[PDB]
């Protein structure tokens, strides 16, 4: 039995560096067709991502993926709020469903700019056929295929079409898909395997669930991922859909898996929790941090763009000492930091 | 020094390739040549667990239960004889090394039982094998599970006694005390492991018992070989266990101890703890949860059938930060799921 | 590289079941804590104040075990303790001795007061002075059975038993009120020790001590399978009534106060090796040997063991991860009686 | 593309060695540079909430040295370190980052009799770095110059090769650090302490291990490693000499400590790499060195060593697990009396 490790246990090594953290370019290729300024995405969550997020994200340099858990017409409504906020970019997620091509219709109409073919199992008959279909009606359509977790995926998607394969099965924080089914790989080896066969091939892979810090941002990258999609680092910020509750003097905002009870009620087993998380303020605010953070990442690194970071990065792996030793320690914290806890 | 053993936490399934669907999957197995359940789940034979309306409600799902044999033999053969009597449904019953062993065997044949477990402390022991034969001798047909064990080398001298099926499992329980106490075991996803390729070889089936806290965790010891899998814990608060009902701050627990603790043996040693635990309503819903989440792991991995799942299955150990990506992380959860927490 | 080596504590392996000949109540846990000192039980009670006088000691022997009364007290005061086992029904009787000028003049009392053994106890038993200490006290009375420690080596023990060592005591810092770790860098993970120095031990004939870091009747049966002749503990019989020391009531609850050597309370311009607490209140020693030695019969059991030596010989171990342990542990109930072996 | 696994103090222990030498033997004594004799390996950190000059003077009169913060007017710093070094010829340090100022900073210290400086950034390996270190060896070839932060051998002969007398080691590890959360970016100490010192010892350059270090026995650990001394803060932070409001908190007074990458030191938007708290008060500087010191002297016991160079050449280490780092702390004992040396 081999060993696969998450963000927490590795650390990224210094190398030598002649630029500084602002001097260093985030641009990235989530398909040969789309380019983000920014190397960020937020999830495709019914408390993370409609057309407020989605524009916002867009504004930033990233992209947005509007949710499905809602009619076909309201979905290519949102898509179209995002288009005409500016030609702002925007995703869409799909389902295999019946009325699958009718919902691609709507937000192909809306002129959405890429679609998620998003399910619990990518590396399946369903997905497969779904892309070869999708491509079969619309040949020049962007299409993102997941969630995947192995190379073997990353082939049989690249070959049904997809322009772009999503990986992560259960690294997700509101995800129970580990605990109910037993079925997943640590988020950073997944990443490492896929990315590896998705540059044989020359097809991107994103980096999907389990972020928790910027510097994990910076580690997924670095694992050869063209992007990285948040559900939880975003779902408290304000442009996230459902209102701010306070509670015990501080204020939080709902977030939910979307195989959770409520997500899946708009019996059955679910496969994520839901619960409330720490309300963040703006996504300007957020999306700094995090820029912040990966330009200071690649900087330390001695990597001007995302390649050179992924073609010069080596990992150590750190024991559950080195963990402890990672994160502050030994101190009271008197006052919280805007891109720690 | 051995070598290292892993549990259910330390590891996770790798998804494969899938042309099925949760619902398409078939959970049939055989728990003997001569006995099959439609679905691989025993209620452990336990004086908080099963009785026989937990035996009844066992065996209308699918499954089966061992009633437990800390009350008389006259008792006994009527719990059984209870569940036969409701529409010839499957039953079990635990026998002991004991003085009255053959009077109790004796019993519960003249009900009509369907298999005996001869379960003691440490099943790898001269008492079990010649108990297992004696047994055996005056009731050929009668199908006899021995355990528990956790090596192959108890699996094959098992076999050689005449045993029908073995059953693994030393210190994993929830509510066991036997590695702290006598500082024995092996991690219990290792030893069915271990035990289910030796009893593969010889034809034998193997039994996962003890230390299943989720559905995911059945899902491993089925991947890893076991024809079935035993829980005390995860039946232990449902209506059809024997117990009465505690309220603490307007929540209703429910008794569960080990047969080694004081309350259930009664200076003496134990080996268990008594407590409480949440109570879970009807078991028909628990078992909903159970088999909904081996169903979706099994889709996961393309198995359409138990055998399939674990000729495909493909292990990956997890560090204790794999562990925390691997259960919902940084958020407080508000809504209680039927099969999380 | 320098780092290359893992060394395992007692809760980093479990012992694999054998198949069993023998019932728990068939096993025998005699023992020779040195060549002319044979025990009934493995258990030794430690050398602390908060731990053993003459009342542990001689509670400890009753029961087939033995104590080593400590050494934070005069001469005359040591020679009255040990004197004091001794004459009640000729039970065995240890005490301690350290590295000091006056070190032959507490072993002459000890002696005239008719100690069974004495323990050359230092923070560091690899040592100029405990192996020279050995060297003169066996000079002075050659039947004297020495017991010199701490060590963690087996170069310690080859060295300690040529210099008369009859048993060698092991244990660098796995002690619960311990900071040795802590303040200084240095130990190695106990049942690791035990095992190097057992192995080395027994090719050299001496016995050795596990000694630290035991807290459940589990752990002195591993201490036992990796090769130790016998066990030492102070958290373990520290709670209980015949353990000196006052009952302090905290959350309403009743402790008995329990302290390392090391610290500054027992050495009353220090730098200690030790904490001071409380743990709490056990009763008597009856009891709290009982489950100790119900717990090792049964692990003896599941080896299928007739004797210390045939277990040391047939144990297998398996390592566990930090979520091999949380199931080695009783684990999602909300636990609601008192078990007399785990807290 | 993982390419092995690497370790912090915690991770590992020393094994004892055979010992002729008493901790009151062992010496202390250390180098900087040749030009820069140590009593004792101690640094004080050069942060705003560690080292003005009260604790140079008082690191200095200790034995150890202080690196005097550049959080102030250049001015200041001078200032502070001329305070420093009139108080009886007392060593001082002064940090230098990489500016636009950065030579009349120098110029300043210089003028003010500074011993050493410490071009200290963020990240060490670095052509500013570099270039900097020239700079200021062409202007003052005899002043000694500490470069750091770093963490890889190839960093420690890059810097070398610039001009560098001292490298300082440490990425990550600090207790007031984010940049392994902010970043992704760290190597764990002792790995990185041990391999940029063993680079160290091929090109004759000595290194700090800077960061990361809660006990006395983590600098035994760290010396053992091939460090040439070790630099604190948050050991230092809470004795009386350094600056910072006391703050109280449940029967406990604090003095506030923060990382130079928080948001209130950069504050004389942000991103931070390094959080702002409070640690335990501890009185003055003289008895938390006590401690540290004769923490020290206890572990050079245990290895027989008496001087860091032979600590360094005989120590072996051996690694634990989380079981093992439990037994490592006092564990299952209600700790009722404060320990000068664990908290
Ligand atoms: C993000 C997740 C996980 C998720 C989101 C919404 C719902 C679910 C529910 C329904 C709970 N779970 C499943 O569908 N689980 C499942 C599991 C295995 C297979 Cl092969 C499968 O194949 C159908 C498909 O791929 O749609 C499905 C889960
Ligand atoms: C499920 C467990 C663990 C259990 C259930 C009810 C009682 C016990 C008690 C009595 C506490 N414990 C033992 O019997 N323990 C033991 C230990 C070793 C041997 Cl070889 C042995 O062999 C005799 C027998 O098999 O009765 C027994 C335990
Ligand atoms: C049980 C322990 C640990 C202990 C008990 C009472 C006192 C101490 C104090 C004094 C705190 N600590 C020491 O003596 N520590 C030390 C450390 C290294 C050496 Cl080599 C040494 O060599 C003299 C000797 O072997 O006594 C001594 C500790
Ligand atoms: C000791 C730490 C961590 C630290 C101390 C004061 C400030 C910082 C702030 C500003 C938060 N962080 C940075 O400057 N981070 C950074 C990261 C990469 C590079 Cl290459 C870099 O190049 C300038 C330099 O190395 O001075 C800088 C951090
Ligand atoms: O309920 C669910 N079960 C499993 N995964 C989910 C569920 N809902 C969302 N996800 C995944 O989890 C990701 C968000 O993870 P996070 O950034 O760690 O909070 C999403 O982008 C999806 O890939
Ligand atoms: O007190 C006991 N000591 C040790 N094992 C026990 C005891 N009582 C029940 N068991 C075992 O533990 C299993 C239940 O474990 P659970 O499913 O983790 O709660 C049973 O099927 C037995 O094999
Ligand atoms: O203060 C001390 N520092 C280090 N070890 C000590 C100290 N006092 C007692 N010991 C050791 O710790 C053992 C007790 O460990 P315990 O059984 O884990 O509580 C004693 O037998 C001594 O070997
Ligand atoms: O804010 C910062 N971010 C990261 N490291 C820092 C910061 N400020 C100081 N340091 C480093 O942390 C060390 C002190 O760590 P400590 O001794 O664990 O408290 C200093 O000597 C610096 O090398």
């Amino acid at each position: 039995l081999k060993t696969a490790y998450t963000f927490d246990d590795v650390l990224l090594v210094p190398n030598k560096s002649e630029v500084l953290p602002n001097e260093v370019s985030l641009k990235t290729q989530l398909t040969k067709k789309i380019q983000l300024n920014i190397p960020l995405m937020s999830a495709s969550m019914d408390t993370v991502t409609e057309s407020k997020m989605a524009i916002a994200m867009a504004r930033e340099g990233g992209i947005g993926i509007i949710h499905k858990n809602m009619t076909i017409e309201d979905q290519a409504r949102e898509v179209d709020r995002v288009k005409r906020s500016g030609g702002l970019l925007c995703g869409a997620s799909i389902g295999v469903t019946n009325d699958m091509m009718e919902r691609v219709d709507a937000v192909v109409k809306a002129k959405v700019d890429v679609i998620v073919l998003d399910t619990a199992h990518g590396h399946s008959k369903g997905v497969i056929e779904g892309v070869k279909r999708i491509k079969a009606k619309y040949p020049e359509l962007q299409v993102i295929a997941g969630n995947i977790a192995t190379p073997e995926a990353v082939r049989d998607l690249a070959e049904a079409g997809a322009d772009c394969v999503k990986v992560g099965i259960g690294p997700g924080s509101i995800c129970t898909t580990r605990i109910v089914a037993g079925v997943g790989v640590p988020q950073l080896t997944a990443v490492m395997d896929c990315a590896e066969e998705g540059k044989k091939l020359g097809i991107p892979v994103i980096a999907d669930g389990g972020l928790k810090y910027s510097g994990d941002i910076v580690k997924a990258l670095a694992a050869g991922a063209c992007a990285a999609m948040m559900g939880s680092i975003f779902a408290g910020c304000e442009e996230a859909p459902g209102a701010i509750e306070i509670y015990q003097g501080r204020s939080y905002k709902v977030y939910r898996g979307m195989g959770s009870l409520g997500a899946m009620a708009k019996k059955f087993v679910p496969e994520g929790v839901e619960g409330r998380i720490a309300y963040k303020g703006h996504l300007a605010d957020t999306i700094y941090q995090l820029i912040g953070g990966i330009k200071s990442g690649m900087g330390y690194l001695g990597a001007p763009t995302l390649e050179n970071l992924y073609e010069n990065a080596n990992f150590v792996v750190q024991t559950s000492a080195g963990f402890r030793e990672s994160h502050p320690h030994d101190i009271n914290i008197t006052k919280e930091a805007p891109n720690y806890s």
